[PDB]
């Protein structure tokens, strides 16, 4: 998966991101109302409620609503990405803390928090635990993207030697190794620049572009998370600054685009094709969740707000995997 | 730009492009119907019959239609991208053939030829003329592709030392240099592929891929038009097979997103930002032509075989550069 | 194998070329006196009275000479290197013409031309056959590269189309494609200089290069054909100008330094190692000849005219694979 | 600079390093004798006796022999290499520790230990303080990098958070940043390999490699530090074992030439240029040195054990600048 953060010049923050597996758990968009409490750990029956109302891309699957993504009615912003080979959890919690199920943080985080230092906060009375879950059958490895409605965005990695912070970062955030190793990896490439390259001579012979593009000589174009992470921030620091909210979203997944894999150019050892599922983003100041997915590029729109918080049940709205072709004239359907 | 043509399982086959420009001349979606008459020149008043009807993306702001990319009553495509630098168009007619406006080649072959024979044929009759037009200020450099009903996909290039043409190609095509060069690049390439390189190690060391997408190392990231042939060429191969047209207009955008330009990221010598205004569709079968604009993700769609292939009138869809988000509950629209 | 030439600030012209292959022929440094005699086919006992002397790498193991690169009295240079899947040859000479093993040409042109006109003229009378030899088992597929005493460089490709003559080129020549492919591909590379990027900001982050290097990126680091083009040819246009002919020598040996392959890194599909097996130098004006094998890193000369030119006999110089190492104390030999 | 260690098949241990300046500060192959006694500091002068004789490339224009690299009488090898941006020097020792100044740190090290625990042990007593030389006329920011006679090779590096000690690692060592960037960093590549990728087909069209070479497409060929650790490693991983020290020190060389710098392909802001000013090998059981340097191919050998180690003067061995050509016959030396 691959994520991001913009700030617009309305005052908007915004988060986006993809998601990249090899399977499609049912997921939908859910709204989770005020006190209608949520789980920390799946073997265990201790409910914490929770303060906020929220919305986001999760599963329903288990005992407790599952989150990937989503926004808060406070504004902080959040979701829960694969960390391969890096991701670790302990057996038992620390001492005095109590275990939290990986998988559970992104709903624990929005249903509490309001601040990136709410979320370093409230992460520190809890441990995550290596407890499995049905949908995949394991605990899957993760680290976690974080961003207030100020725009500061924050990461927490699981590391071998425990939990590590990174602190107003550049707000993007794809999968391992661990932030600092990419955000150093962005100075080999400071040269990726929209500007073209000047003419030179070789003797007598002039040699000159094929055309427009060339300062961007160097940027990886394949689908791992470290070119994933370079074309994510590269693109967020030259795209144009979003004027507004809708803006922001289409610009966000515009950047997001040099990151969407097709299905079949990706494959497992497995032999499964990783795919763009859905493509994601939210504003902290409206509380709006936009979401598109692969067989529709048609962005649908969610509000937090315009539902009752309060409500006793989840407000659920489901994918239309169907491509929103609009006709003009009475086109075939085919 | 960047354009590709991809077979269905279906038997359908279907051709795909991008439009990279610094600037929106004022384009639409133009049918032109059956004996409306194409100029072949603009400082010349001789105008040749169209014996088919035909749908694509062009300007009115000349005498005759202009297109940019469409497809025919008879299941012809094709499209004018640039070719920079290559492009040579001569003073007068060579001796027996008539001059043509290399903007009005495309509108001329849709309306006139059936296969990409038919096409081959046609041109050896026209010389083109350096003539300029009122949009650019110039006669732009440009290189065409056509693909037919049944799949088969040619390149005509004005080259230096004349017309070269290109037959039964890969069915992508980009801008410069030759499509020869291009074809030959790809040699240096077949190791990028969809698997995961094996794990390896070195002394006691284990390594081990950050997560999934290794096996593309190698293929370029920027936006130069020989790395957007690769990637376009190279995810051609490798995502699924379109099961029916509605799979294939979905998959030819999702390859084309690879090389989906967002403002500001290329920057010309002028300063000016080189950015991909739309991206297009269409059927040869069903000669329904599909597009989206840089402003919205929402796909529409036209239909030529809906509308009266004889009128007297050109046929024409404007575009819709507002974001087309389904509301799934009352958002702000915000 | 790849080879470039440059030209001294002494008004002195050298080529140089590494040798590149899985086995090593008996090889030795080789001088053909005037009027040694010259077969133009293995299979057929005419031979070619060679009107002058010349220096070289070459085997003495089938029936004249075959040189791999050299120079002459008269100031020509040149050497054989491989074109895999790009030479074609005739099976019987063209209408007129004598026909010539592909493998004899460096010979017969070192022996009887001056200029890469006069070699360019000299093979208009012959047709490249595919006679096998001994050695190979086959006729190796090859392309030539010749350099003047002033400095003036060809390219002959034997291609499908027939013989492909390049003039006055850049002075670099490595393996397929032919030579406008790799001309072409410089284009793209342009952009790869000796000087720093600026440092630019992510947010309030301060990005700056490792080290020193950065311009370089994009130059791909491989060992293929186009790859070692590429490295020749920067390097080349950055590295200083000799001021001498020793300079010449070792700025030559040090370009040639990037595309040096250690045993092991390139294996076949065979499963054979590709290795640099020697690399040389020579000088058109002083008609010396410098080599340096994968053993020993000891450059060794020697002069063409310091031998007798008339002699009825070949002049050879056998290798001397140890490492040459120079004790300055009583080292160990170990 | 960059540097690398191998191990023959003999039980020989190896070290070899390149090293890059802007500037050839005079240096010369010093042996230094026990007891002979070394500063700490430049500006203080507490002088430490060295147990220990030792042979390398360093500079007497100071105090105490400042060198660069070098073996010892007990086997243990080391070097000092740039580490720009991120090397942090204290301005008082911290408590307890004495300070030391940057650039002594191998004299002292070599002076008096046997293991790389002796080193990591050692420099617990020592800080490295902000100390300048007039040579530069600062502190050079610098890491470190130790190898045993047993073969085990240790990275110091005095970061801003104090100095972070690499135990046993892979035995590769260029610039910035950090040990454990580049370690990641080698997984990013791990399909550059020694092997051909296979051919492929796209539609009808065979599509296959140009020569040999094509299994290290990824791998960069700049001299960006990070490209050079990247080009040790992995020729190191592949080239051959090595049968004996001359193997090993030829095999070393060859790996390093894959990272030899010529004068004017990198120019720092300053406009200056960095190259490959010399390269060395050592080994750890004969306690030979060798050298070779830009002018000179000519690899040269000191063997420390011939000297008197108790001998109360520094026993040098100045450079030879001319590239020494071996005359087979008359040369003209020109």
């Amino acid at each position: 998966c691959s994520s991001l953060s913009i700030r617009t010049t309305d005052d908007k923050s915004l988060f986006a991101r993809t998601m990249d597996f090899t399977m499609e758990p049912d997921s939908k968009v859910i709204i989770v109302p005020r006190n209608y409490g949520i789980r920390l750990l799946e073997k265990e029956n201790v409910v914490i409620n929770n303060s906020y109302a929220f919305v986001g891309m999760g599963s329903t699957d288990i005992t407790s609503p599952v989150l990937y993504d989503g926004v808060n009615e406070k504004g902080l912003m959040g979701a829960m990405l694969y960390y391969a080979t890096f991701a670790t959890y302990a057996d038992e919690p620390k001492k005095g803390t109590t275990g939290i199920n990986p998988v559970y943080v992104i709903s624990q985080v929005l249903g509490n928090c309001v601040t990136v230092d709410d979320v370093i906060e409230k992460l520190t009375s809890y441990t995550l635990l290596n407890e499995a879950n049905i949908i995949l059958g394991f605990a899957p490895p993760l680290h976690y993207t974080f961003t207030d409605a100020s725009g500061e965005s924050i990461v927490i990695e699981p590391d071998k030697t425990g939990i590590t912070i990174h602190r107003k970062t550049i707000g993007v955030m794809t999968n391992s190794p661990g932030y600092e190793w990419h955000q150093t990896n962005l100075r080999a490439y400071i040269g990726v620049t929209p500007n073209p390259p000047q003419d030179i001579m070789m003797g007598d012979l002039d040699l000159t572009p094929f055309g427009q593009g060339a300062g961007g000589l160097g940027l990886p174009g394949d689908f791992t998370p470290s070119a994933r992470f370079l074309r994510v921030a590269y693109w967020k620091k030259y795209t144009e600054k979003a004027k507004n909210e809708t803006e922001g979203v289409t610009n966000l997944f515009h950047i997001l685009s040099s990151v969407n894999i097709p299905k079949g150019v990706v494959l497992t050892n497995e032999g499964k094709t990783d795919y763009t599922i859905y493509t994601s983003a939210m504003c902290a100041q409206s509380k709006n969740y936009y979401f598109k997915l692969y067989d529709n590029s048609r962005i649908s729109a969610v509000s937090l707000m315009a539902e009752n918080l309060n409500s006793q049940d989840l407000i659920t709205f489901e994918w239309d995997r169907k491509q929103d072709i609009k006709q003009l004239n009475q086109v075939n359907v085919m």
